[PDB]
RNA sequence: UGGCCGGCAUGGUCCCAGCCUCCUCGCUGGCGCCGGCUGGGCAACACCAUUGCACUCCGGUGGUGAAUGGGAC
Protein backbone atom coordinates (compact mmCIF):
# COMPACT_ATOMS: atom_id res chain seq x y z
CA UNK A 1 0.00 0.00 0.00
CA UNK A 2 1.69 3.32 -0.90
CA UNK A 3 2.59 6.13 1.10
CA UNK A 4 0.59 9.25 2.55
CA UNK A 5 2.36 12.79 1.92
CA UNK A 6 5.12 13.41 4.13
CA UNK A 7 7.60 16.23 4.61
CA UNK A 8 10.36 14.22 3.79
CA UNK A 9 10.64 12.31 0.14
CA UNK A 10 12.21 9.47 0.00
CA UNK A 11 14.72 9.17 -3.20
CA UNK A 12 15.92 5.14 -4.20
CA UNK A 13 17.61 3.67 -7.13
CA UNK A 14 20.48 5.99 -6.83
CA UNK A 15 23.76 5.74 -8.12
CA UNK A 16 25.64 3.94 -5.50
CA UNK A 17 28.74 4.76 -6.57
CA UNK A 18 28.79 8.25 -5.45
CA UNK A 19 30.36 9.63 -2.57
CA UNK A 20 27.97 10.55 0.22
CA UNK A 21 28.96 14.58 0.17
CA UNK A 22 28.93 14.96 -3.31
CA UNK A 23 25.45 13.18 -3.33
CA UNK A 24 24.16 15.50 -1.08
CA UNK A 25 24.86 18.54 -2.68
CA UNK A 26 23.56 17.35 -6.29
CA UNK A 27 20.58 16.33 -4.98
CA UNK A 28 20.16 19.87 -3.35
CA UNK A 29 21.08 21.35 -6.81
CA UNK A 30 18.25 19.84 -8.40
CA UNK A 31 15.96 19.80 -5.21
CA UNK A 32 16.48 23.40 -4.07
CA UNK A 33 13.88 24.87 -6.15
CA UNK A 34 10.59 23.24 -4.82
CA UNK A 35 11.00 24.93 -1.33
CA UNK A 36 13.30 25.09 2.21
CA UNK A 37 15.26 22.30 2.78
CA UNK A 38 15.26 21.63 6.41
CA UNK A 39 18.08 18.41 5.20
CA UNK A 40 19.44 15.32 3.15
CA UNK A 41 20.07 12.32 4.58
CA UNK A 42 22.71 9.88 2.90
CA UNK A 43 24.27 6.51 3.99
CA UNK A 44 26.24 4.52 2.21
CA UNK A 45 25.86 1.31 4.14
CA UNK A 46 24.66 -2.15 3.01
CA UNK A 47 21.24 -1.05 3.75
CA UNK A 48 21.04 2.41 3.37
CA UNK A 49 22.97 2.90 -0.27
CA UNK A 50 21.55 3.97 -2.99
CA UNK A 51 18.81 5.96 -1.15
CA UNK A 52 18.06 9.03 0.30
CA UNK A 53 15.79 11.59 2.27
CA UNK A 54 15.00 15.31 0.84
CA UNK A 55 13.83 16.60 4.15
CA UNK A 56 11.49 19.78 2.42
CA UNK A 57 10.04 22.37 5.17
CA UNK A 58 6.53 22.66 3.89
CA UNK A 59 4.37 19.45 2.45
CA UNK A 60 3.99 20.75 -0.28
CA UNK A 61 7.23 21.41 -1.83
CA UNK A 62 7.59 17.92 -0.88
CA UNK A 63 4.57 16.90 -2.92
CA UNK A 64 5.87 18.73 -5.85
CA UNK A 65 9.42 17.93 -5.89
CA UNK A 66 7.44 14.12 -5.82
CA UNK A 67 5.46 14.57 -9.23
CA UNK A 68 8.12 16.60 -11.09
CA UNK A 69 11.04 15.03 -10.85
CA UNK A 70 9.81 11.19 -10.53
CA UNK A 71 11.67 9.57 -13.10
CA UNK A 72 14.39 12.02 -13.55
CA UNK A 73 18.02 10.71 -14.93
CA UNK A 74 20.18 11.56 -11.91
CA UNK A 75 23.64 9.94 -12.33
CA UNK A 76 22.81 7.90 -15.38
CA UNK A 77 19.95 6.40 -13.20
CA UNK A 78 16.16 7.22 -13.60
CA UNK A 79 15.29 8.79 -9.66
CA UNK A 80 12.49 6.75 -7.69
CA UNK A 81 10.66 9.08 -5.53
CA UNK A 82 8.47 8.58 -2.50
CA UNK A 83 6.99 9.66 0.35
CA UNK A 84 8.77 8.50 3.64
CA UNK A 85 6.98 5.95 5.43
CA UNK A 86 6.94 8.51 8.94
CA UNK A 87 8.43 11.99 9.57
CA UNK A 88 12.24 12.57 10.22
CA UNK A 89 13.24 13.41 13.39
CA UNK A 90 13.82 16.89 12.60
CA UNK A 91 10.42 17.50 11.77
CA UNK A 92 9.32 16.13 14.56
CA UNK A 93 10.93 18.50 17.12
CA UNK A 94 8.13 20.84 15.46
CA UNK A 95 4.96 19.24 14.30
C1' U B 1 59.65 -4.35 2.59
C1' G B 2 53.21 -3.02 5.20
C1' G B 3 56.65 -6.99 9.57
C1' C B 4 60.27 -11.10 8.96
C1' C B 5 63.66 -14.44 7.08
C1' G B 6 66.20 -17.71 3.59
C1' G B 7 68.73 -18.75 -1.77
C1' C B 8 71.28 -16.84 -5.56
C1' A B 9 73.20 -12.88 -8.23
C1' U B 10 75.66 -8.22 -8.44
C1' G B 11 82.45 -3.07 -8.89
C1' G B 12 81.16 2.23 -6.29
C1' U B 13 79.12 7.31 -5.99
C1' C B 14 76.56 10.80 -7.82
C1' C B 15 73.32 13.51 -12.03
C1' C B 16 68.81 13.71 -15.42
C1' A B 17 64.63 11.36 -17.16
C1' G B 18 60.97 7.51 -17.03
C1' C B 19 58.17 4.27 -14.08
C1' C B 20 55.80 2.01 -9.80
C1' U B 21 52.68 1.62 -5.13
C1' C B 22 46.07 -0.33 -0.30
C1' C B 23 49.56 0.46 4.47
C1' U B 24 54.99 7.05 5.66
C1' C B 25 53.08 9.99 -3.62
C1' G B 26 57.88 11.89 -3.79
C1' C B 27 63.27 14.02 -5.27
C1' U B 28 67.60 12.39 2.16
C1' G B 29 60.58 6.33 -1.40
C1' G B 30 61.44 2.31 -4.55
C1' C B 31 62.23 0.32 -9.87
C1' G B 32 68.54 -7.51 -9.90
C1' C B 33 66.48 -13.16 -9.67
C1' C B 34 63.80 -16.96 -6.41
C1' G B 35 61.24 -19.05 -2.02
C1' G B 36 58.67 -18.94 2.50
C1' C B 37 56.30 -16.54 7.12
C1' U B 38 53.01 -12.66 8.74
C1' G B 39 50.24 -7.86 10.64
C1' G B 40 46.88 -3.79 9.61
C1' G B 41 42.79 -1.60 7.02
C1' C B 42 38.32 -0.88 4.15
C1' A B 43 40.68 5.37 4.21
C1' A B 44 41.21 5.51 -1.29
C1' C B 45 40.87 2.49 -5.36
C1' A B 46 38.78 -2.12 -7.86
C1' C B 47 35.80 -6.19 -7.98
C1' C B 48 31.52 -9.14 -5.81
C1' A B 49 26.95 -8.92 -3.32
C1' U B 50 22.85 -5.38 -2.47
C1' U B 51 16.51 -1.83 -4.86
C1' G B 52 17.29 -1.35 0.46
C1' C B 53 12.56 3.46 5.12
C1' A B 54 16.66 5.98 7.84
C1' C B 55 17.25 9.68 11.60
C1' U B 56 23.62 5.02 15.91
C1' C B 57 29.55 4.85 12.53
C1' C B 58 29.45 0.00 10.60
C1' G B 59 28.54 -5.89 3.97
C1' G B 60 32.63 -8.93 1.65
C1' U B 61 37.10 -9.78 -1.03
C1' G B 62 41.39 -7.86 -3.77
C1' G B 63 46.33 -5.06 -4.90
C1' U B 64 54.12 -4.93 -3.52
C1' G B 65 52.14 -11.43 -7.79
C1' A B 66 54.77 -3.61 -8.42
C1' A B 67 58.23 -0.28 -11.71
C1' U B 68 63.88 1.16 -16.51
C1' G B 69 66.85 3.79 -19.28
C1' G B 70 70.58 7.20 -19.88
C1' G B 71 74.85 10.45 -18.29
C1' A B 72 79.07 12.47 -14.94
C1' C B 73 83.22 10.80 -12.21
BA1 LIG C 1 55.82 2.40 -0.77
BA1 LIG D 1 33.99 -0.59 1.68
Amino acid sequence: PETRPNHTIYINNLNEKIKKDELKKSLHAIFSRFGQILDILVSRSLKMRGQAFVIFKEVSSATNALRSMQGFPFYDKPMRIQYAKTDSDIIAKMK
